[PDB]
C-alpha cells in the first residue's frame, strides 16, 4: 500500500497533468504504439495510423486519451479506494478490449516515461518511485477482478 505522503507525491505530479490532458494522452499513446505496437494492434479503431504523424492528427485518438486519462485521475484522486471505478474497467477492458495485465505494464513504463520527460522538476526519483507503486497497485488490483470475472490476465 502507499503512504499519504506517496499519494501526495503522485498528486502533485497528477495536477501537472490536468494542465493539458489531452498532450500527455497523445505522448503516452505515441510512445505506447511504437514501443510495443501489439499495443495499437489492441487499439482497432486507431490502428490504421501508421505515422506519427497520422497519430497527431487524429482528433479521436486525442479524444481517447483524454478518456482514459480523465479516469486514471479519478482512480489515483481515490487513494486505493478505487474499486468504485475500478470495476466497469476490468469488466470492458478483460471482457470487450480485451488488454492483457502485461500490457498495462506497458502503458505504466509509458506514462512514467512521458511524466519524466514533461516534469523533471516535479518526478525526482521519490516521486516516480509513488507513481509506480500506485500504478502497480491498480495493475494488482485489475488482475484481481480479471480473475473474479474469469479467464487471466
Ligand atoms: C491506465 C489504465 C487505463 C485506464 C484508466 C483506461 C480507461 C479507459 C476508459 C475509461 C475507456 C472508455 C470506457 C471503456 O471502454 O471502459 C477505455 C477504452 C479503451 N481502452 Fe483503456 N484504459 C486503461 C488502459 C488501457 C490499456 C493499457 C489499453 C490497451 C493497451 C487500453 C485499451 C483500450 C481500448 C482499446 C479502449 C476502447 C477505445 C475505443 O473506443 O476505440 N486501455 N479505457
Ligand atoms: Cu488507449
Amino acid at each position: 500500500v502507499l503512504s499519504e505522503g506517496e499519494w501526495q507525491l503522485v498528486l502533485h505530479v497528477w495536477a501537472k497533468v490536468e494542465a493539458d490532458v489531452a498532450g500527455h494522452g497523445q505522448d503516452i499513446h505515441i510512445r505506447l504504439f511504437k514501443s510495443h505496437p501489439e499495443t495499437l494492434e489492441k487499439h482497432d479503431r486507431f490502428k490504421h495510423l501508421k505515422t506519427e504523424a497520422e497519430m497527431k492528427a487524429s482528433e479521436d485518438l486525442k479524444k481517447h486519451g483524454v478518456t482514459e486519462l480523465t479516469a486514471l485521475g479519478a482512480i489515483l484522486k481515490k487513494k486505493g479506494h478505487h474499486e468504485a471505478e475500478l470495476k466497469p474497467l476490468a469488466q470492458s477492458h478483460a471482457t470487450k478490449h480485451k488488454i492483457p495485465i502485461k500490457y498495462l505494464e506497458f502503458e505504466s513504463e509509458a506514462i512514467i516515461h512521458v511524466l519524466h520527460s514533461r516534469h523533471p522538476g516535479d518526478f525526482g526519483a521519490d516521486a516516480q518511485g509513488a507513481m509506480n507503486k500506485a500504478l502497480e497497485l491498480f495493475r494488482k488490483d485489475i488482475a484481481a477482478k480479471y480473475k473474479e470475472l474469469g479467464y487471466q490476465g
